[PDB]
């Protein structure tokens, strides 16, 4: 979860 969120923004 938090790289998909972080690779997103
Ligand atoms: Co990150």
């Amino acid at each position: 979860l938090a790289e998909a969120l972080h690779s997103a923004l």
